[PDB]
DNA sequence: CTATGAGTGGCCCCTGTGGAGAGAAGCCTGTCCTGGA
DNA sequence: GGGGCCACTCATAG
RNA sequence: CAGGACAGGCUUCUCUCCACAGGUUUUAGAGCUAGAAAUAGCAAGUUAAAAUAAGGCUAGUCCGUUAUCAACUUGAAAAAGUGGCACCGAGUCGGUGCUU
């Protein structure tokens, strides 16, 4: 007897509950057979569970850091190009010049050559540092010295300007309203530049030097005053890099704001202070030549830097002055936004198509790029195409036939009442032509009152006429067709249908291209048929927008027996004046089976494919995806035998899905049978059926309350379709026995964390290069565990190299993974790891479950770092008090009802102590957590004559103990609890290894005693 | 007497801005139209 | 939020 | 009942590409005086290079944190197969009966 059963469904962000009921709403149990080599063979379960899992993430960060790989690849190129530029005449003077420059970071250890980077000599060294302090001065030194200079400075600040070439937000070049904006980029520079009268070109390294010479003479200033009003403080703030004072601010951490908010009281007290005071207030204090604020700068006043530089110093090397044009070009390039990467086909997010096949350089990029042919394709696979013409492409927003199909369409239903009238008439072919011609060719928008007093009172002489459809004007226009007469200026070009396609062209070439130049070339072909003047003028008309239709679908099929296209019905459609909507539907023309035609018979979706083809969170994808091979896999448990119903813009979605998968064959009439249903609800109903019969939900105790969710959604939405029944649910609300689930997953992501730590000793630190001892430079920390692996072998240990046999959990982190994979044995034996015996590998990823004596459980969250693998289980009555006690003085409802439920909260205050004795059992028995459970007991009788409603709500904080997944810190009242964190993980060495499908209802037990048994 | 492990408590986590385009979703109003019952 | 690491404290086995 | 379309307005979210500004680490930027040293005092502090997930081969001005992944068997992979039910009670499930 195939019992009818249905499933359930209460879909969450990281939540998915499932569970199976019969006709009588009960839930029933079966006994599963375990697999392993443990005594327990099977185990009796009951059929309801639900999955909890971490949160999809959207690639957005990832989409950050390509762009930004993108970025310092670019950056480095062009160093290369300027370094391969500088190579020749380099090589004359100091061939180990770029030696030196890129093995600097090394220490002299590892160094080749002498350590200092400039000269390779201290003398001169520390005379450049003398006489050009910082790199600024060096800049504003070639900028106004007519002496010909080391060409070694001047690759130094050349590369400084094009590493930090600035921001291109400012096009071009740098009456009234135009002296404005002179005055607003003026303003701009001023904030730039704080130098306002010097005759230089590059006032820019001015504004720098002017900081410097101010920061100088506030720090001389400070010191003395310091040192004569406060000495002791002098070692605080100067010396102890340590605090928030100058030492912290230049040496230490410490920013701007900080030290503002560090000296600010302190320059309170002393004299002459107001000038300090003034300088805080406008943040002109000691400040940095590297701050947030540089970011104003335009890069054409580096590119002005550059040429003054280039002009400057071309007298002297011709090689400078022959490739200006080439250095200027590789400050100014910029990868054309809708190019895309210059890939040769082996990229996935490559589009370009190339002319030829040389290597790309910024001289030669336009002739080796159709860029044409770029934007084509840029705009083109970003489309979408017509749901009835799947292979045709969408016509622009702004297509003359489109508006024609729209002005037709909204005039299609239009009904007047005149007087005499009967019944509302529509509007014939000549009437509809005849309205056009005389209002929307000559009005951008048209009106009800404007149509009845143009058209039918002066036209068709109504006085008095009713107009119904469109209350006060028409949406559609002909703005387009308005815009084409201010230029055009010819009406007979524009209304010959001859025309049309070139239009159309038209229209399409100036929706898809932004770049003017382009658009000329391709107009071009219809220079013979216009002006120079109408030719400019069309150069700077542009639009945006992309309809649902194509050209196709409109104007490119017709009707087998009449051949009207849809434009010729919608001109006139006789008495029946079927619009769009009606005409594509309508059996007795043949548009629909043209559409039908055009419907191609897809191949079966993939289950991947779709759910990736939806539109929304990366997270819902993943949901939805579990949800449907937990419902596989419930259909596979119960022989296949499909159920009957089912109870969940995600919904709609999930529906689809399901009667695709579900209902598949077809009647004699070809008619999709469907043996099961998808019933479509929402929440609100299942919470008022829950405040109706006290079925309270609280999110903080257990996870019981997704599964029991999930129960009542399938209760009421088969009871509303079609006593004893609530007995039954809360027999079902009370059952402790629940499969609860925590999916194991393979970590993935960045390798560790990004904080680059500062040198130590200690076998942590991870080498940021090969070559690299960390010991010498420092590196990453905290490497992300991929997951574990079981190791039994030998290992030598002590001064003697004795090897002893061991048993212990390797960490494996996510970089090293293709190194383990590779070949597992080769990996460990890099270790140190001997004798392995490979047969007992066992791969475990994180999340993995351990059964320890007295059902007490363990999730392996890391390498040596467990989590709590028990739940709370709570009596439904204390669940009912405890909703009570905390919604007390928050009641919504009828006096009576809150009444009664206060005297209800007042009569049963004793089990306050059974509940904190059921907490102290479960922590002694399962967490272990003996002084902060004792904290607790303490706290409870400190405070025990409280107000009950904080009581209660703060006995909600001590769940956060029994809380499954990582242990948090909690406060209780006034008393902190701080989280106890299981650092040994030595115990489960010796557990039972339980591994659960993915609904947990089959399962394999292996004992790990058992491996490796001496 | 030194090295090994076995808890305990405490602190640590890269951030900020611009432009272009395309798409989707929801809500509201009006005109509506098609499939079924 | 949640795991890792540092510094500190203490028992241990050789 | 659902769907679909046009227009207008509002809001929210998703994806791709081009960019800019910093920070971090390490090194360099002669520390001096007196004192054997510990140490005390003095002087100075704004800058510079490289890397910024280890790297790979398809050697490109490309790719490397999205997505996906219980266990066994087959399959390179993709993909496929692998485990009883009925009744009674319930503290992490247990008990009863039949076939296999």
């Amino acid at each position: 007897m195939d019992k009818k059963y249905s499933i359930g469904l209460d879909i969450g962000t990281n939540s998915v509950g499932w569970a199976v009921i019969t006709d009588e709403y009960k839930v029933p149990s079966k006994k599963f057979k375990v697999l392993g080599n443990t005594d327990r063979h099977s185990i009796k379960k009951n059929l309801i569970g639900a999955l909890l899992f971490d949160s999809g993430e959207t690639a957005e960060a990832t989409r950050l850091k390509r762009t930004a790989r993108r970025r310092y690849t670019r950056r480095k190129n062009r160093i290369c190009y300027l370094q391969e530029i500088f190579s020749n005449e380099m090589a004359k003077v100091d061939d180990s010049f770029f030696h030196r420059l890129e093995e600097s970071f090394l220490v002299e250890e590892d160094k080749k050559h002498e350590r200092h980077p400039i000269f390779g000599n201290i003398v001169d060294e520390v005379a450049y540092h003398e006489k050009y302090p910082t790199i600024y001065h060096l800049r504003k030194k070639l900028v106004d010295s007519t002496d010909k200079a080391d060409l070694r400075l001047i690759y130094l600040a050349l590369a400084h300007m094009i590493k930090f070439r600035g921001h291109f937000l400012i096009e071009g070049d740098l009456d009234l309203f135009l002296a404005a904006k002179n005055l607003s980029d003026a303003i701009l520079l001023s904030d730039i530049l704080r130098v306002n009268t010097e005759i230089t070109k590059a006032p820019l390294s001015a504004s720098m030097i002017k900081r410097y010479d101010e920061h100088h003479q506030d720090l001389t200033l400070l010191k003395a005053l310091v040192r004569q009003q406060l000495p002791e403080k002098y070692k605080e703030i100067f010396f102890d890099q340590s605090k928030n004072g100058y030492a912290g601010y230049i040496d230490g951490g410490a920013s701007q704001e900080e030290f503002y908010k560090f000296i600010k009281p302190i320059l309170e007290k002393m004299d002459g202070t107001e000038e300090l005071l003034v300088k805080l207030n406008r943040e002109d204090l000691l400040r940095k030549q590297r701050t947030f604020d540089n970011g104003s700068i335009p890069h054409q006043i580096h590119l002005g830097e550059l040429h003054a530089i280039l002009r400057r110093q071309e007298d002297f090397y011709p090689f400078l002055k022959d490739n200006r044009e080439k250095i200027e070009k590789i400050l100014t390039f910029r990868i054309p936004y809708y190019v895309g990467p210059l890939a040769r086909g082996n990229s996935r997010f490559a589009w370009m198509t190339r002319k030829s096949e040389e290597t790309i350089t910024p001289w030669n990029f336009e002739e080796v790029v159709d860029k044409g042919a770029s934007a084509q394709s840029f705009i083109e696979r970003m489309t979408n195409f017509d749901k009835n013409l799947p292979n045709e492409k969408v016509l622009p927003k702004h297509s003359l036939l489109y508006e024609y199909f729209t002005v037709y369409n909204e005039l299609t239903k239009v009904k007047y009442v005149t007087e005499g009238m009967r019944k509302p008439a529509f509007l014939s072919g000549e009437q509809k032509k005849a309205i056009v011609d005389l209002l929307f060719k000559t009005n951008r928008k048209v009106t009800v009152k404007q149509l009845k007093e143009d058209y039918f009172k002066k036209i068709e002489c109504f006085d008095s006429v009713e107009i119904s459809g469109v209350e006060d004007r028409f949406n559609a226009s002909l703005g387009t067709y308005h815009d084409l007469l201010k230029i055009i200026k010819d009406k007979d070009f524009l209304d010959n249908e001859e025309n049309e396609d070139i239009l159309e062209d038209i229209v399409l070439t100036l929706t898809l291209f932004e770049d003017r130049e382009m658009i000329e070339e391709r107009l071009k072909t219809y220079a013979h048929l216009f002006d120079d003047k109408v030719m400019k003028q069309l150069k700077r008309r542009r639009y945006t927008g992309w309809g649902r239709l194509s050209r196709k679908l409109i104007n490119g099929i017709r009707d087998k027996q009449s051949g009207k296209t849809i434009l010729d019905f919608l001109k006139s459609d006789g008495f029946a004046n079927r619009n769009f909507m009606q005409l594509i539907h309508d059996d007795s023309l043949t548009f629909k089976e043209d559409i039908q035609k055009a419907q191609v018979s897809g191949q079966g979706d993939s289950l991947h494919e779709h759910i990736a083809n939806l539109a929304g969170s990366p997270a819902i994808k993943k949901g939805i995806l579990q949800t449907v091979k937990v419902v596989d896999e419930l259909v596979k448990v119960m022989g296949r035998h499909k159920p009957e119903n089912i109870v969940i813009q995600i919904t709609k979605h999930v529906a689809q899905i399901l009667d695709s998968r579900m209902n598949t064959k077809y009647d004699e009439n070809d008619k999709l049978i469907r043996e099961v249903k998808v019933i479509t609800l929402k929440s609100k109903l299942v919470s008022d059926f829950r405040k109706d019969f006290q079925f309270y939900k609280v999110r903080e105790i257990n996870n019981y309350h997704h599964a029991h969710d999930a129960y009542l959604n399938a209760v009421v939405g088969t009871a509303l379709i079609k006593g004893r029944d609530f007995a039954t649910v809360r027999k079902v609300l009370s059952m402790p026995q629940v499969n609860i689930v925590k999916k194991t997953e393979v970590q993935t992501g960045g390798f560790s964390k990004e904080s680059i730590l500062p040198k130590r000793n200690s076998d942590k630190l991870i080498a940021r290069k090969k070559d690299w001892d960390p010991k010498k430079y420092g590196g990453f920390d905290s490497p992300t565990v991929a997951y574990s692996v079981l190791v039994v072998a030998k290992v030598e240990k002590g001064k003697s190299k004795k090897l002893k046999s061991v048993k212990e959990l390797l960490g494996i982190t996510i970089m090293e993974r293709s190194s383990f994979e590779k070949n597992p044995i080769d990996f460990l034996e890099a270790k140190g790891y001997k004798e392995v015996k490979k047969d007992l590998i066992i791969k475990l990823p994180k999340y993995s479950l351990f059964e320890l004596e007295n059902g007490r459980k363990r999730m392996l969250a890391s390498a040596g770092e467990l989590q709590k693998g028990n739940e709370l289980a709570l009596p439904s009555k204390y669940v009912n008090f405890l909703y009570l006690a905390s919604h007390y003085e928050k009641l919504k409802g009828s006096p009576e009802d809150n009444e009664q439920k206060q005297l209800f909260v007042e009569q049963h205050k004793h089990y306050l102590d059974e509940i904190i004795e059921q907490i102290s059992e479960f922590s002694k028995r399962v967490i272990l957590a003996d002084a902060n459970l004792d904290k607790v007991l303490s706290a409870y009788n400190k405070h025990r004559d409280k107000p009950i409603r904080e009581q209660a709500e703060n006995i909600i904080h001590l769940f956060t103990l029994t809380n499954l997944g990582a242990p948090a810190a909690f406060k209780y009242f006034d008393t902190t609890i701080d989280r106890k964190r299981y650092t040994s993980t030595k115990e489960v060495l010796d557990a039972t290894l339980i591994h659960q499908s993915i609904t947990g209802l089959y399962e394999t037990r292996i004992d790990l005693s058992q491996l490796g048994g001496d």
